[PDB]
């Protein structure tokens, strides 16, 4: 009944940095050619959404944030082939156009149509589908999921299993898949190895899950908040260390614990200092360190290239290195076969209208993921 | 007849940074247990030896430098099992002890017995085999080849083919193998890829050789000295670029030349700025950059970690990633079988006594490798 019409609905609009979201009425345009309009069912609160509020992650404002979600297709624009009305879907914050040099590369996933490197906060066509208070509102990573309805480009949505539980599999839209794939696909963690995971939020827990799945022998979780440790051990950490408990710098501690450095280390926080520390704690000749955390905008780190000349490998990735539209349906299929677990990441469920409470839970240290239900 | 006796011979001693080498009469002690005394036959002049003169590379002084060499075993100490008197040998500036965690790892080559990370300028036992007028002289990377005779630990020497031409295969001891392995083993250059090689000295030429052997379709050489370009093209460069010719940064030039970034880049100079340019010029989602050059002591580079978060891989290596004692004999066997050429790297041949002329040639930009003969 809403097909072809403007929808009036509620959305959490961010008008300014360092302010609460404003839940208010927005207008959602119908989809144009090759666009899909989605009724949201569930969306998670990712630290990257909070980085938009804090200015850590720059994107044009005002904006409808949110990018870790699941919903149901309300309507399709002309020419859409990959989803239909009524389909369950996960929006893809990293698109898969399938035509660019990256999408054609066997190892690349950072499609050239992304809105991450040089964010414009628009649809692919350079326009917005959202109006609020008579003003156009920006999109966020081609997703914008903090709204009862959103419109996405076809290359930014994946059809998933019709029986999927949307209030869990929304995590496959960002935090689970990012962590998991950072271990299994990007680092390529090996059986019997020693891993160190810096940051034990939802993404870092998912990195632990991937390390465990890969057969790591030792998985050392590192966090300054010791309340994170219990859950990290439940999902596979063999030891947890709090850097504040030690007189020596933590790279020194880890190098000792691992008899000369770890095989794989992961930065899952977003601090320049910890990126360098995590690189330093992997074994100097054959260690690999993966940056997963989002750094403060435009800031450089400083490091001694001798850390690399001895033989370390340093890399980063977006979305766990997964080709998004290929991988998300498969991940969902795997979750419904119970190949991995999502419940350990979900600490809190709230209705969408309590989004600001959800962000307070994250900021205070209390939650891993809060799922918002519409 | 000299076995078990002190040898008096000439060696080139570096007493002070930024001075010429001094040809001195030195005393070379006989080898102690698990040590090998070698009569030199040929030694190349590598930029890393110059780095000791310039203070780029810090190692205790006074010192006998030289590390890219071949010779003949004059005698062996008690318990030596891998070489005998009369054998042709290449000293190994990176050892292969066979027992440490790196030697046991399939990929690692930076054996924990190395004298690179925290240089002591001694034999493994913490002492020197060289004296000049009563004063102990330090060793260099457990090799010290700018001498008519040297003493090395058994873990720092490999036996090679009895028929091999020592005045050529000395380059397997450092520059050739470092460049070639950086391409074929560390980067794992693929068929049909685009490569960019920063620095077209002996090591960079060997990188080009390796890229061509791996089947690269495009190999872009980058040097500020356009006199290096002809030889780079002879050994497989498809194009050469001088950053001084352009009114914009070379990473932008290379990114446009490669239609969005190269597949593999190599820093083969030793400058922090070129390390960051080389990383930048490889494709943001799937590019790999390898640091080969030796940076100035204790200096840090500055870089934006978003270069890695997109998907780039940054690594470095010593000695092309080769496990030294296993690989050097095989590389010599491959040269004897015409699998690669060494003559394109040799521009000058001089008697040992003319070492300072050899260094003048390197510093002026005229030479690639000067081989010093005994
Ligand atoms: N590369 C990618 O595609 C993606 C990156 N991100 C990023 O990953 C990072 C983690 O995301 P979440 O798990 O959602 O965040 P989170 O905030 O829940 O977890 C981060 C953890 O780091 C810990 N921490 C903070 N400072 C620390 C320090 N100095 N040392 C050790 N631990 C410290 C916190 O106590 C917390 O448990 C964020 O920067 C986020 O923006 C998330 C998703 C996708
Ligand atoms: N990682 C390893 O195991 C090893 C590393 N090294 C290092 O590799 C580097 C290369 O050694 P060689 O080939 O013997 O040296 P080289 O001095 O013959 O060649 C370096 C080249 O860099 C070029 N160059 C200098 N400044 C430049 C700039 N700003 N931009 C572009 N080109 C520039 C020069 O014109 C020269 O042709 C040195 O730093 C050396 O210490 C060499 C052997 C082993
Ligand atoms: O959390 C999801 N996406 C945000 C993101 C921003 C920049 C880099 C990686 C990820
Ligand atoms: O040229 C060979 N070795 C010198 C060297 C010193 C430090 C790091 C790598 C190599
Ligand atoms: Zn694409
Ligand atoms: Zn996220
Ligand atoms: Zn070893
Ligand atoms: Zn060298």
């Amino acid at each position: 009944s809403t097909a072809g019409k403007v929808i009036k609905c509620k959305a959490a609009v961010l008008w300014e940095e360092k302010k609460p979201f404003s839940i208010e009425e927005v207008e959602v345009a119908p989809p144009k050619a090759h666009e899909v309009r989605i009724k949201m069912v569930a969306t998670g609160i990712c630290r990257s959404d909070d980085h938009v509020v804090s200015g850590t992650l720059v994107t044009p404002l005002p904006v409808i944030a949110g990018h870790e979600a699941a919903g149901i297709v309300e309507s399709i624009g002309e020419g859409v082939t990959t989803v239909r009305p009524g389909d369950k879907v996960i929006p893809l914050f990293t698109p898969q156009c399938g035509k660019c040099r990256v999408c054609k590369h066997p190892e690349g996933n950072f499609c050239l149509k992304n809105d991450l490197s040089m964010p414009r906060g628009t649809m692919q066509d350079g326009t917005s589908r959202f109006t609020c208070r008579g003003k156009p509102i920006h999109h966020f990573l081609g997703t914008s999921t903090f709204s009862q309805y959103t419109v996405v480009d076809e290359i930014s949505v994946a059809k998933i299993d019709a029986a999927s539980p949307l209030e869990k599999v929304c995590l496959i839209g960002c935090g689970f898949s990012t962590g998991y794939g950072s271990a299994v696909k990007v680092a390529k963690v090996t059986q019997g190895s020693t891993c160190a995971v810096f940051g034990l939020g939802g993404v870092g827990l998912s990195v632990i899950m991937g390390c465990k799945a890969a057969g790591a022998a030792r998985i050392i979780g590192v966090d300054i908040n010791k309340d994170k440790f219990a859950k990290a051990k439940e999902v596979g950490a063999t030891e947890c260390v709090n850097p504040q408990d030690y007189k020596k710098p933590i790279q020194e501690v880890l190098t000792e614990m691992s008899n000369g450095g770890v095989d794989f280390s992961f930065e899952v926080i977003g601090r320049l200092d910890t990126m360098v520390t995590a690189l330093s704690c992997c074994q100097e000749a054959y260690g690999v360190s993966v940056i997963v955390g989002v750094p403060p905008d435009s800031q450089n780190l400083s490091m001694n290239p001798m850390l690399l000349l001895s033989g370390r490998t340093w890399k980063g990735a977006i979305f766990g290195g997964f080709k998004s539209k290929d991988s998300v349906p498969k991940l969902v299929a795997d979750f419904m076969a119970k190949k991995f677990a999502l419940d350990p990441l979900i600490t809190h469920v709230l209705p969408f209208e309590k989004i600001n409470e959800g962000f307070d839970l994250l900021r205070s240290g209390e939650s891993i993921r809060t799922i918002l239900t519409f």
